[PDB]
């Protein structure tokens, strides 16, 4: 007997806005401990990754473990009818075949309440590893926003570089090549035991920077031979994370 | 020798941008009482009425009654070469082949003239009986249109539930089904004798709250086995009323 | 070995936003004097000048005379990658096949390079002749851009006609038409020695009116038998002037 208010509902309008466009269909994995969200975005390069932990809702119960399969255009539709200041509340019974989502705001003259048809997907829950990150880049995530935009009118590809004094990112294609050269001091910060030189599709990281509204930081993570991390924190409450290999 | 002066110019864009996408063709009836234009939208589904009275005008005159056959999008096309500040002048000779339309200013730096090419249409006036309301609903225009739009995304058609202390909008479709209750109080104010509880089409809905700019308030007029009527008032001058036959 | 430092790098921005609907390839004649463009647009209509004076520079150096043969999309892509409050330098070595573009802020915590592939455009230079216009008039940019975009709404054409006491411009088409009466005061002033009643395609004036950000203010050169000049002085810096022969 799953129920979640959010008084701050905002977050969850953005959660999907961060979504909708990488994935088509994902398991919400319900649990005493908070809400999570692993997929594989719909082309399978990507995996996605989100946290909101039962202690940053404002009242949480959950009886039982549901694995909620969502539309998320779907859902995506049904959180563009709450207002950015509404108290949403999550709602869904055992073994529940929808859920519904309550959005009012303190005044109560207008309250919705809708309920989503869920779907059947068994998909199974993956290992994401822990990795030895030998280069960790903080920065403000819309210069994160504008790099990436920018840099997808030269080529398709960026090479990040990464050095104790700063942060590189290059690309190159038709019309000729570009470099845009960020040195550490919102701040840019660096935390790193060895440089990093690794290529990555524009295309995705343009995916991931819809996740800019959750917070005014970014978090890049990388080390040679392992996914790229990038991470959004939703500020007391958890994180979205978004895993991309390095072009080989 | 018809000729109307219109200190407050806005009024006509906003008429205009309230029905081009409604009607593709209509009479404009000008009599010395005012300006009355009827017509059955371009599907043939909703009938919409726009009263304007020669009192809401700065200047008017009429020597014989004109049926003025116009091409509403060639008619939007001059209006939108009015600014928001201009004084707008109608005039049409009699048994008129063409309206002009003057635009000015009050320092009268520019001035522009248009002329637009009338057409021949020999509509008849349709007959617009009156009904007992048994539910008239009074509410902000912009939370009815943001009402119609959400609900949109849910379904085609939205049920309207009205009783005494309160007003229920509600739509299902593929993906699950909604509804929003606003609570009687710009206020939510509800005159009603017996409940009502009918359908309508969202799309014509939609199509009507392109008016909301002439007023912040809209009346909805419903009762069982009648159209409802949806209406802004056009302040000091008249209205535009929109009259939509329930899904039956 | 040209290298040109423009601290209100906007300019070129602006510059680049301004050409790269109208022309898709032109040769920029760097010389000692400054950088001159000067090209026939994509439908061999009207003819684009552009100057800029190497006084208005904040470093100016060319040893040798250079011809730079350019894709205007591209290079506007990539001028796309600038900030508005940007540092812009040009630099390209002797018998250049790149040019090398430098984006810098005066915090220097982001510099960004980029680096654009030359073309082979062996263009002849053409000769430009001098008129005696008999009118001249000079009005603000943005009324000048509204008149055509409105008036294109009611014909192709405008027709402008020019008096001491004020412009007149003038369209028609199938819905009707249209004329609007500017009268001499930003300003609007005329210079004239006879009047002119010359006609355009306000395509291409909608295509000129894309330079509107380079100046609060348009002049406009007019006489019979000759181009229209409409002129965007790029203040301290020189010009950017589109001219267009009448419809005959
Ligand atoms: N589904 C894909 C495989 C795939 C599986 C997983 I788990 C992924 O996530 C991470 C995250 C962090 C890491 O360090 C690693 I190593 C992998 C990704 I990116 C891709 C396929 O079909 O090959
Ligand atoms: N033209 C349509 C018929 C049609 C005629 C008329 I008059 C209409 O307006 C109203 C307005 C208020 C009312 O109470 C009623 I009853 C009808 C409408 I909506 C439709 C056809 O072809 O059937
Ligand atoms: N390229 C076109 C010819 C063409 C050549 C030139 I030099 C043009 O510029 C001006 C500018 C000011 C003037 O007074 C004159 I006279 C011409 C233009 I407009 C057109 C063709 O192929 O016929
Ligand atoms: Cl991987
Ligand atoms: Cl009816
Ligand atoms: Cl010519």
């Amino acid at each position: 007997m799953f129920e979640a208010r959010l008084v701050q509902g905002s977050i969850l309008k953005k959660v999907l806005e961060a979504l909708k466009d990488l994935i088509n269909e994902a398991c919400w994995d319900i649990s005493s401990s908070g809400v999570n969200l692993q997929s594989m975005d719909s082309s399978h390069v990507s995996l996605v990754q989100l946290t909101l932990r039962s202690e940053g809702f404002d009242t949480y119960r959950c009886d039982r473990n549901l694995a909620m399969g969502v539309n998320l255009t779907s859902m995506s539709k049904i959180l563009k009818c709450a207002g950015n200041e509404d108290i949403i509340t999550l709602r869904a019974e055992d073994n529940a075949d929808t859920l519904a989502l309550v959005f009012e705001a303190p005044n109560q003259e207008k309250v919705s309440d809708y309920e989503m048809k869920l779907m059947d997907l068994d998909v199974e829950q993956l290992g994401i590893p822990e990795q030895e990150y030998s280069c960790v880049v903080k920065m403000p995530s819309g210069e994160f926003a504008r790099i990436c935009r920018d840099l997808s009118h030269i080529g398709d590809a960026v090479v990040i570089s990464c050095a104790k004094d700063g942060v590189k990112f290059s690309a190159s294609g038709e019309l000729g090549n570009g470099n845009i050269k960020l040195s550490q001091t919102e701040a840019v910060t660096i935390e790193m035991n060895e440089p990093v030189q690794l290529t990555f599709a524009l295309r995705y990281l343009n995916f991931f920077t819809k996740a800019t509204p959750l917070s005014s930081t970014v978090t890049l993570s990388m080390s040679a031979d392992v996914p790229l991390v990038v991470e959004y924190k939703i500020a007391d409450m958890g994180h979205l994370k978004y895993y991309l290999a390095p072009k080989i």
